[PDB]
């Protein structure tokens, strides 16, 4: 195939012509010429007044004293808020394209919801290698990838002081639209929905949510344990949940994901937002005594969606960026934008959102250690301390640097391998060619991509060409940004996902950016309003002080 | 319930606050107050430059040696085709709101692919009368409505000229996103990509499409009878087809829709797209030596999604409207306006689509004349006269006029009735809410609705108020335009859901937009080259002559 090369620069779409032959298609792209390489008039001034994303992070994580000013003037916050938002969304296509089956435009890709879409598409078949032309015949050995560059030898604290409460709600959050079907394979996912719409709380289908839901005043069903609200049964809801044999039948705690008992810090979270949905239940059924259990019910839903899409800009997102300007949830900013309020989740944010160094060597509640064997699917750790105590512990115990390089914790080293088995089975390109894709630099040598002197050296023993990297291990291993937790091509990539994923929610459409859509102005400001440390002041006994970083 | 009455006027929304009191929420209305009734300043202006519809209608039906200029002046008549488009199209909530079971925004309702959606909220569940407020408490006998307003005394034709290769088109071509899933209910539907992807040719599932594919050359399985090519037979694909029992085996053709065998008219539509498609495939072969089946069948299937927009717009619709401006299939038009590349099918635009006047008394194929219980389910008569003959007959014979009442064939009564009594299930608001919904002045009496006194006096007689009347009796009955085959109402409230169902369409979005996504300017050209006459001179022998009205 001549595409093979990837011969297309700047968004140009590569089509065969023959056998040996190939046509770009620079439509659109600013660009012209053979391989869409040769600027436009307007494009070379538009590319001469851009400033390098390493400048633009620079600006807003310095100049604190410029930005407390900012931040207090609406007009300058708002038009700030507006350009982060427009800068990043023409990266993202939408409706759209590929997927893992399909590196040309098809019905089949644009109209099945059972696959991730795909920012680039995939490596074609019968190529003379597996990335395309660049690098060896076969590529290294996975695990040879994982010991030599990603493992932790000793942890590697996060230098922005990420706590568990961000590793866990990092986790929680993001497993609503990161649901690979890995019965079918890697490409596929069960989030048909793809995006934030809290399957992961309400099921996604209908038979799942009725099995869940109390039907009495809009309400979820819960069960009450020394007093404090928890999830209710498999048994009593007949919800399936994945849970091991060694687990009693009155532990296990029936949520929206089924997978959600894995882990402790996610049945933590799953209880919080479960009590969150019953707290607006009753403030709804306060507003609005004529309403009945259904509309309760979707009125609140509406409502948590907008709780999360609120915390996680102005928190999580805040938190992750360490900027000083403060970001602002308002999707007003975008009614007089070109905005498609839709989204489809990309195979690559799923790849990149794999941040197994956040996890600790062991598990620190209250005065108990656990390790991974002690803290798996153990809700009785969870019923033993309660949230209150979970909620302390996790604020004070930082987190492990993504970037920078062997930081994965050993007791997960099949899930980093599999990671790069599973981007390899999807065909993905290499990691220079998504650094293109989203307007950056390709690196020139592996020194330039970890900036320091031996796993840069171990890269090119296993890869050989730069060009020949792979993007999950590459993205680990980056030189990380000054006392940042990731580096540059992990925030120009992911970023454009996610605020997509955030500003393209339905709710954050003009038809339903309104008050009466959650039950007038009381409901559309516990939106406006919430955040993480509310979340949990509202709904965890003794409102005790949490945050997405340690103090 | 105190939104009963529809208080909230200009697409406010109302919301229920206790058990006496509502409040309507006036959000990007344009007007306020407590009925949101009181228009702003420039909304006050606006209201004063719009011309009416009736108006508008004038002007683009006179003055045929102004338009002869204008449409050969690219700038003019590129500016007025974008006028068309976005002016109507901010009528439809897209993403949408509304189905029947909610009259209030939920995740159900946006999320829940199996329902139309609603252009206006149900009437709520316990109110005075069936249409809220107005009317009697008993809606009048459906058989009584269609018995004395709508059932064909003596056939009235179109005075547009409209013939049965116009008919059976808008069947055939409305049938891919109207497909009500009676086995559930009139509320739901089986087309879950919700417009035009050509689902009626290549089938709705995976599955079914690998029934019909011949998995060479990307085509599409078929037989050759008396030299043409014909569709396969259900016995070879194994293809679900709905025929009587009393249907040959040789005779059962296998299509994507399953209903498509009920009537030779669609049948011959279906074959020449079936033809169509084999042919394109032809054509990208050549271009395109180097690919393989997957690809040829994928790329043609979206080329035929092009033409088939493009014929909608520029021969269907513009035969439709009379126009003399010469509508234009552009997407380009759109990419500097704000527009949602998503549409989903509303069960109101289904309803208006029931234009049962357009049959006539019988078919005339050659010599011969077919009624209703002979040309039902008879494809023999297809193999008979071939698609040639079909269409030199069908181009000659007229259609019915649908507006002004009185031209419903007693063959299909109790369809007609059927369409009456589904909408009451659904619960729709009144005729004139819908023409308030979209920008109508609401009629004042029955004699200004039909124009004339003997219907008006049968509908005083049925309903009492004028408020009363329902949508798809008074669409029926509506005085016609001069000279028209509708009323203003079938017109102002159709067009938003047809344009929106057409330039929404994913292919029209600038990243599929392009020549690439046709497999080159040899695919692309055939999309923006495509008329109803070239698509049956490309697939009906000696090419002839067609039209979608009577010569
Ligand atoms: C879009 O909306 C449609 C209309 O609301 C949804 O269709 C509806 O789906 C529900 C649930 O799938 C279905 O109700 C069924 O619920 C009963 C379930 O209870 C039984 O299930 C457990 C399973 O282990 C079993 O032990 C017990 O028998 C327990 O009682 C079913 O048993 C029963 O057959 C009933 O049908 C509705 O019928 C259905 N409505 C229609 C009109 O089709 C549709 O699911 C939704 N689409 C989504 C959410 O994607
Ligand atoms: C999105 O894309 C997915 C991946 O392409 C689609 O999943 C695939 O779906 C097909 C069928 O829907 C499935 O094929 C399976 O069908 C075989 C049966 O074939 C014969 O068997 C019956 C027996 O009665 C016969 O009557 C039929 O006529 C037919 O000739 C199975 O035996 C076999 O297991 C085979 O796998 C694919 O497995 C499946 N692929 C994956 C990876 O899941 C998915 O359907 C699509 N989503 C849509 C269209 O909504
Ligand atoms: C912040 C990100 C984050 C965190 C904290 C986290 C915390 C933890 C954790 C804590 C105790 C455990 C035991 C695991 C273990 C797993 N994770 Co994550 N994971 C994370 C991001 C992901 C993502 C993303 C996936 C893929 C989601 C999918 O496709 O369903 C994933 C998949 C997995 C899988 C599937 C294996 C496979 O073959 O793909 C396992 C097992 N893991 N992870
Ligand atoms: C231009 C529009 C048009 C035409 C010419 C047309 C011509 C014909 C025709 C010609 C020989 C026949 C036998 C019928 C007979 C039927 N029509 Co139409 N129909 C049309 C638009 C529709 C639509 C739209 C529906 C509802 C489709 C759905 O919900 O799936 C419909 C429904 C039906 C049904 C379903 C039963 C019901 O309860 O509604 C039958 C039967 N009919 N119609
Ligand atoms: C958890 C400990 C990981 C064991 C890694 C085994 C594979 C050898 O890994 C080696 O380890 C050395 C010391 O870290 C590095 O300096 C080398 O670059 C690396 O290749
Ligand atoms: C605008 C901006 C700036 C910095 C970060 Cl870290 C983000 N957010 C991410 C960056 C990389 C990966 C994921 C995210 C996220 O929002 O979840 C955003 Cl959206
Ligand atoms: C702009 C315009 C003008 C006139 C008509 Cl008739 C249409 N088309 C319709 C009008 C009413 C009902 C249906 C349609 C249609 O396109 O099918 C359009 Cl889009
Ligand atoms: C870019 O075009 C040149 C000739 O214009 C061609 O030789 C080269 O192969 C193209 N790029 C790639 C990566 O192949
Ligand atoms: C849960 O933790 C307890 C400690 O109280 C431990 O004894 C038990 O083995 C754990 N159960 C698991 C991991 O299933
Ligand atoms: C608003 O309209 C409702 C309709 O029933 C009416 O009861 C009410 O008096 C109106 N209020 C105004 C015009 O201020
Ligand atoms: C079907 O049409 C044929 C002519 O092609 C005719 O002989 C036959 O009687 C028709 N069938 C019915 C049931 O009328």
């Amino acid at each position: 195939n001549p595409c093979c090369s990837h011969p297309c620069q700047n968004r140009g779409v590569c089509m065969s012509v023959g056998f040996d032959q190939y046509k770009c298609d620079c439509t659109r792209t600013g660009f012209y010429g053979e391989n869409c390489s040769t600027p436009e008039f307007l494009t070379r001034i538009k590319l001469f007044l851009k400033p390098t994303p390493n400048t633009v992070h620079y600006i807003l994580t310095h100049f604190k004293g410029f930005w407390n000013v900012v931040n207090n003037i609406p007009f300058l916050r708002n038009a700030i808020m507006s350009y982060v938002l427009t800068s990043r969304s023409h990266l993202i296509d939408s409706p759209p394209t590929y997927n893992a089956d399909y590196g040309y435009k098809s019905w089949e890709a644009f109209s099945n919801l059972s696959y991730y879409t795909r920012a680039l598409p995939p490596v074609p078949d019968d190529c003379p290698t597996p990335l395309g032309v660049k690098g060896k015949k076969q590529l290294p050995d996975s695990n040879e990838i994982v010991e030599k560059l990603l493992l932790r030898r000793k942890f590697i604290p996060d230098p922005q002081g990420s706590n568990m409460m961000f590793a866990f709600f990092a986790q929680h959050f993001t497993h609503q639209f990161f649901k690979t079907d890995h019965k079918r394979g890697p490409a596929f996912t069960n989030g048909l929905g793809h995006g934030v719409d809290l399957n992961h709380i309400y099921g996604e289908t209908l038979a799942r949510q009725r099995k869940l839901r109390l039907f009495k005043d809009g309400k979820m069903k819960y069960q009450i344990i020394d007093g404090e609200m928890y999830p209710p049964t498999v048994k009593d809801t007949q919800a399936e949940m994945i849970y091991p044999p060694q687990v009693p039948e009155h532990l296990r705690f029936a949520v929206g994901q089924e997978v959600f008992g894995l882990v402790p810090g996610l049945m933590m979270y799953a209880t919080i937002w479960l009590r969150e949905h019953n707290r607006v239940c009753d403030v709804l059924k306060q507003e609005h005594p004529e309403w009945g259990d259904e509309q309760l019910f979707q009125t609140s839903r509406l409502i948590l969606i907008g709780e999360t899409i609120k915390i996680v800009i102005e928190d999580y997102v805040q938190h992750l960026s360490g900027y000083h300007f403060k970001l602002k949830f308002d999707p007003e900013l975008l009614f007089n934008k070109q905005f498609q309020y839709q989204n489809r989740i990309a195979a690559e944010f799923n790849t990149l959102y794999h941040w197994h160094p956040l996890l600790p060597d062991t598990f620190q509640i209250h005065d108990q250690k656990y390790n991974y064997q002690q803290f798996i699917y153990n809700n009785s750790i969870l019923l033993e301390h309660g949230i209150t105590q979970f909620v302390e512990s996790f604020t004070r115990q930082i987190a492990g640097r993504v970037a920078g390089g062997r930081n994965v914790p050993p007791a997960v080293q099949k899930v980093s391998q599999a990671s790069i088995d599973q981007s390899r089975q999807m065909k993905y390109q290499s990691f220079n060619e998504y650094r293109k894709r989203f307007m950056l630099k390709p690196y020139e040598s592996f020194e330039e991509l970890t900036g320091e002197k031996e796993m840069s050296a171990e890269l090119e023993a296993l890869y050989g060409d730069i060009d020949a990297v792979e993007l999950y291990p590459a993205l680990l291993v980056e030189k990380p940004r000054p006392d940042a937790i990731f580096g540059e091509t992990m925030v120009e990539v992911g970023a454009p996902f996610s605020l997509k994923g955030l500003m393209g929610n339905v709710i954050c459409s003009p038809a339903y950016w309104k008050p009466s859509t959650f039950g007038g102005e009381v409901g559309f400001q516990i939106i406006n309003t919430a955040s993480i440390q509310s979340l949990i002041c509202n709904n965890v006994k003794g409102c005790p002080f949490t945050s997405f970083s340690v103090p």
